[PDB]
């Protein structure tokens, strides 16, 4: 009867919520989670703590002090796909991605940097500009130790990458010496950057008061210009340098543990880096979807989703996108946008089902958000601490999937951000143009 399916839609919806609940962070978690990370950016900055350091604060020799003209190739690798972009400088830009394929990922870095240089290769043929010698700039988007914004080794890959021979050793060497093993080209490398870097640069080309660069894509991590008294593994006290947080990062030393559910310790242990980057875990689009997909799992186990039977497609590794949760939590009401997922996964979801699965990933995507917002909310009061402002009006600039593309991320993080930096005003904006613009602006200081 009406009453019996009633009482067990009932029944079912609490069972899901009391599951869920364990998502939950109070406003005194995101505060204690902000305030371990604000130590150990500390840890990270001074010379003393460096090395025992979860959140390595890696300068990134990108200066507040010092432009020459002309054309300028960026390129850019470890966001998604890998793109070259010619851009001039006088910006005017001409642009082409490149598929990485599995092997090239995974395989040697004589593998990667080959395939890197083929691509090269295929787009200065593609504007008949193979003849030409041009400054070039690498976003990078991996933890880098620097000794110039030209030299930098590879402290360990991250997002799923594994190509052997690359750890420890110059990233412009290994793109330097796959160009010259090629030697269809010639180019002159003259930066290095991460994607928070090359965001924040360019950014700050829009506004001024861009300071800070941030990434929610597959990968989360932040920079900032933190003042050069600060930044003690650079000699000098004037002005302020770029410092590439690597926040993704915390938590490898324990510092999140009473936070991490079951599906976290899934995520980490099916993962390429098991152990590592733990916070970004929590956000990044490379694991959010896969976070999802577990608990969708966990909701099957206990009979309170598709009859307690899941597809293959369901527990396949990796199926459920991260994309799948931005448009599930798109759905305007009518379910349409949820069942259209779950039917390409091979389910047959009732109206619940997916009303189900809409909470699951909604559950995923806040606690996300404000997790982040803690790791922001760290950075911006720092910031309005060493200036020694009362009141600290900063502009974020702000790239990524998951924060581009998300229907609430946005709006979610935002306003914990703001309820977790008292006396700042804080604007953001997106990078519209891509990486290769903040690339080339860099790139047209570095190359004198
Ligand atoms: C000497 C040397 O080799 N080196 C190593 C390399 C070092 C370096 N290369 S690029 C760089 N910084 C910047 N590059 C481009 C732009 S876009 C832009 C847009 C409009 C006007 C001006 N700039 C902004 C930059 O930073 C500023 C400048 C002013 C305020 N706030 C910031 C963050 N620093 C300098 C020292
Ligand atoms: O791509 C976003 C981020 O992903 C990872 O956390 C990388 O370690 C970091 O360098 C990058 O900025």
């Amino acid at each position: 009867m009406l009453d019996d399916r009633a009482r067990m839609e009932a029944a079912k919806k609490e069972k899901v919520e009391q599951i869920l609940a364990e998502f939950q962070l109070q406003e005194e978690d995101l505060k204690k989670v902000m305030r371990r990370m604000q130590k150990e950016m500390d840890r990270g900055l001074r010379l003393e703590t460096h090395e025992e350091a979860s959140v390595k604060m890696l300068p990134t020799y990108v200066r507040s002090t010092p432009s020459e003209v002309g054309d300028f190739l960026s390129l850019d690798l470890g966001g998604t796909n890998f793109r070259v972009m010619l851009v001039k400088v006088g910006v005017k830009t001409k642009h082409q991605m490149y598929s990485i394929p599995e092997d090239a990922m995974t395989g040697t870095a004589e593998m990667l940097f080959d395939y890197i240089s083929e691509c090269i290769s295929d787009f200065l043929d593609k504007h008949q500009m193979k003849h030409k010698k041009l400054p070039l700039g690498f976003t990078f988007s991996f933890p880098v130790r620097h000794e110039d914004i030209d030299k930098g080794i590879l402290l360990n890959w991250t997002k799923g990458f594994k190509a052997s021979g690359a750890e420890g050793n110059n990233v412009v060497g290994l793109l330097r010496d796959a160009i010259k093993r090629r030697g269809d080209f010639e180019m002159d490398v003259v930066a290095m950057v991460n994607d928070t870097v090359a965001t924040m640069i360019s950014c700050y080309y829009e506004d001024h008061q861009c300071e800070v660069g941030m990434i929610v894509g597959t990968g989360c991590n932040a920079c900032y210009m933190e003042e050069m008294q600060n930044v003690e593994l650079v000699e000098g006290d004037e002005g302020r340098m770029c410092v590439n947080t690597e926040w993704g990062a915390f938590g490898d030393s324990g510092e999140l543990d009473e936070f991490l559910l079951e599906y976290d310790r899934l995520v980490d242990e099916s993962s390429a880096n098991p152990g590592q980057q733990l916070y970004e875990k929590l956000i990044g689009g490379k694991y959010m979807g896969e976070l999802v997909r577990l608990v969708l799992l966990r909701l099957v186990d206990e009979n309170l989703l598709f009859h307690g039977e899941a597809s293959e497609q369901l527990r396949t590794r990796g199926a459920f996108e991260t994309r799948f949760v931005s448009q599930v939590e798109s759905d305007t009401g009518d379910r349409k946008q949820i069942y259209n997922i779950l039917s390409t996964l091979g389910l047959r979801p009732s109206t619940t089902d997916c009303d189900i699965v809409r909470r699951a990933c909604e559950s995923v995507s806040t606690r996300a958000a404000h997790m982040c917002s803690a790791g922001l909310a760290g950075v911006i009061n720092r910031m309005r601490e060493s200036r020694s402002e009362d009141v600290m009006r900063i502009t974020v600039g702000v790239d990524g999937s998951v924060y581009k593309l998300h229907p609430s991320f946005k709006e979610r993080f935002h306003a914990s951000v703001r309820r977790l930096t008292p006396s700042c005003e804080i604007t953001f904006i997106e990078s519209e143009e891509g990486s290769g613009r903040g690339a080339a602006l860099v790139s047209a200081v570095a190359c004198k």
